[PDB]
């Protein structure tokens, strides 16, 4: 296994940016370090700069599940570009990403593209604090929603995997109003509305966790937070940042239905470039200007190129058999990497929705942050570079969930499933 | 002049997103409230859904200096899609870029890429105060960084000597726009940047440079470069994006290494550092570095400040202004313009029906008094004339 390309890279790259990457979750520091450099990715594969192929689970984490350089996509983008990559101005195709957003997620009567899954938060948190007057937010321990300030309070995702405590060069009395909970516990987040009589804007989370390794909200949960947050008028507000189109086309609110407040939206409604979006309620929209007082903006806010990606990428995942697609080859690869520990003699556990998954090496069960971290670390790490000997692309980190696209043939999962029977035979 | 396509598209999409805008100005509320749709833009221009071309000075706010839809990045972006448009790994168009804005901009020894201004700001402020150990940080009323905070109004020393005083230990830092564009073209007064180097160095605090707008326009390394004053960290934005979502935040490398994954702050982002992205700011900044680039954006943009300002003079208008490179400000006031309060006397209603009036000859100025305007390597000599020759008979009719 050569990976001496990525290595001269990689070793040039620490020292033009921090960490050589220009995000966190891409260090492999929790695998033993040596990140692979990709020099294209197509369906579902990626190539090392070394000439390396692999079976890509990560799909540059979320966005690709329509599989890497969908052609059509592509060939979509090529015709756009020809008519200026941005404009400053409204263009048609807003409206038509747009009224696709509103009919495919329940709670989104109205919505504002913006850039990325952290500003489609950040903007989330500064609206449901304008909407409800109240500024105390409630997060679940875990969970991630972006680098906005008050965000970085027991966060998952690079902060998990890295180990590292609440962000630094945070005000403290900015992350007083930021609540924790942990994820599957509603007492926890009764016990604080009763504390903070007044005082919760509302309730924010990931409806189906991915950033604290794969986690699914117990029965009842999803429907009690709707219910507490009714109660005392607060919002629910549910981060499909990274479930949104994956778990179903309308998200988790529509595939377990319950409808939130307002949610947030990336990845995979920019189909591969930089795009996110929040919306929900009408009333509440309203509040965002140029509508309402709550100035927000973005210079390169649905540029038509970045609309041309989503709409594109939502018209593939219309199609027929898709989802359907999705969860039978994910359960057959889910249920593959479980059947392997067990016989393999591996304490392992974890699951999987539509093309989203999680294996932990731990006997679990997991409902929470807490019973994910007792995952075994060490095994994860020596597990992760087997299969990338094998030929077989996985997310340097136990606390990140897994990735299927439309692109994975059954083949490449047996082919998944037969490495994964190698690694783990010699774990 | 009909707008009728522009009407109907923009009616619609008041009821599909908040003020029908993905951004507030567009919405033109500043200026009658009646928005055109664009369809394509393409070298110095801009086209309608209703068929009308505009002599475009907005060039999307900041990004397209090199021209709307230039053949050679649109062929870069061609060639680097086939290979895919997001990684979610390292690749080797990211230590390019990153080496290229590195030897570009004299503050920044590491960077790190992010989706927008905005990204950029948020972690700049956040690793102030981080490397400091301090929350405060001081801004300046009229500078935009996206959306603790002491204000206090530009180009004044005076006020920023009490802040720190008032504050003895507190202040992380200072952070402005180099030159403003946020609230109409506002360039610093003689030692003023230098004053606010020679401040924050006195008390141990850092000094940001937000170029989100500025950098790669006012001259390849922005603000800093040009006046030659260096401040810790600077972000950056639009154009280093060349037309698509990027920005980047860097400074002295010491500082940078407490970003994660080399430091405890924390920072990422999932399409940050994109090959699609590295690619058309790549291009972008090898196009900047071709011959008489910035000598022309200079020339073509002193001439229309000049004209406009004379034209101005000569139709009985008050009106202040000027330009730095491809960057300028036209404010209906005679000012002149020293910060904020002062662009605020401009007169608004004027403005509108200027704004309204050059829209109608064919050029396309940005729908608020307080932005700067913009010219490219696209925008030919005639193109300018044109402008010009539009500018007198709007003015004229005022
Ligand atoms: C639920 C949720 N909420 C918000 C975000 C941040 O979105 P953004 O990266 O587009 O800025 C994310 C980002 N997830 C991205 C990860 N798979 C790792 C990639 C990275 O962070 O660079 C998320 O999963
Ligand atoms: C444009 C601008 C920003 C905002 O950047 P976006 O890419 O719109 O998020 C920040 N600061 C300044 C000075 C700007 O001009
Ligand atoms: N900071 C806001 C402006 N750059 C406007 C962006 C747009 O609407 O295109």
């Amino acid at each position: 296994f050569k990976t001496i390309k990525s290595d001269e890279i990689f070793a040039a790259a620490q020292k033009l940016m921090p960490g050589g990457v220009s995000s966190p979750v891409r260090a492999f520091k929790s695998v033993g370090g040596q990140p692979i450099v990709f020099d294209r990715v197509k369906d579902a594969y990626a190539w090392d700069v070394d000439g390396n192929r692999y079976i890509d689970y990560v799909g540059t984490w979320g966005p690709a599940i329509c599989g890497h350089a969908h052609p059509e996509v592509i060939e979509a983008l090529k015709v756009a570009m020809e008519k200026g990559t941005s404009f400053g101005a409204p263009c048609a195709l807003e409206n038509v990403l747009a009224e696709m957003v509103n009919d495919a997620v329940p709670s989104i009567e109205m919505v504002r593209f913006v850039n990325s899954g952290t500003e489609a938060c950040m903007a989330v948190l500064r609206i449901m604090r304008a909407y409800t007057g109240r500024d105390k937010i409630i997060k679940f321990e875990g969970c991630y929603h972006g680098h906005a300030d008050m965000f970085l309070v027991k966060a998952g995702s690079g902060v998990a995997t890295l180990g590292l405590p609440s962000s630094p060069g945070v005000p403290k009395k900015t992350t007083a109003n930021t609540l924790t909970t942990p994820y599957n516990d509603l007492e926890a987040v009764k016990a604080l509305f009763a504390e903070n009589p007044g005082e919760i804007a509302g309730v924010i989370l990931e409806p189906i966790v991915g950033n604290s390794g794969f986690i699914v909200p117990d029965a009842g949960f999803l429907e009690g937070l709707r219910e507490i947050t009714l109660e005392h008028d607060a919002l629910l507000v549910f981060d499909e940042v990274m479930t949104g189109f994956r778990i179903a086309y309308g998200g988790v609110q529509e595939k377990f239905g319950v409808t939130p407040d307002l949610t947030t939206l990336g990845k995979i409604i920019g189909g591969g470039l930089p795009v996110g979006a929040y919306g929900g309620k009408r009333e509440i929209m309203q509040l965002v200007a140029p509508a309402g007082p709550m100035y927000q903006a973005g210079t390169l806010s649905g540029n038509p190129l970045a609309m041309t990606a989503g709409i594109k990428t939502l018209e593939l995942l219309r199609q027929p058999g898709t989802y359907e697609y999705l969860d039978q080859i994910t359960k057959r690869l889910s249920d593959g990497l479980l059947a392997i520990a067990q016989e393999t003699g591996h304490a392992a556990c974890g699951g999987q929705v539509s093309g989203m998954f999680g294996f932990f090496f731990t006997e679990g069960p997991v409902h929470n942050y807490e019973d994910a971290k007792k995952s075994d670390l060490q095994k994860f790490s020596r597990f992760h570079r087997g299969m990338l000997e094998q030929g077989i692309y996985l997310a340097p980190s136990q606390f990140e969930a897994g990735f299927t696209s439309l692109a994975h043939t059954e083949e490449d999962i047996d082919a998944t499933l037969a490495a994964a029977r190698t690694v783990m035979s010699a774990l």
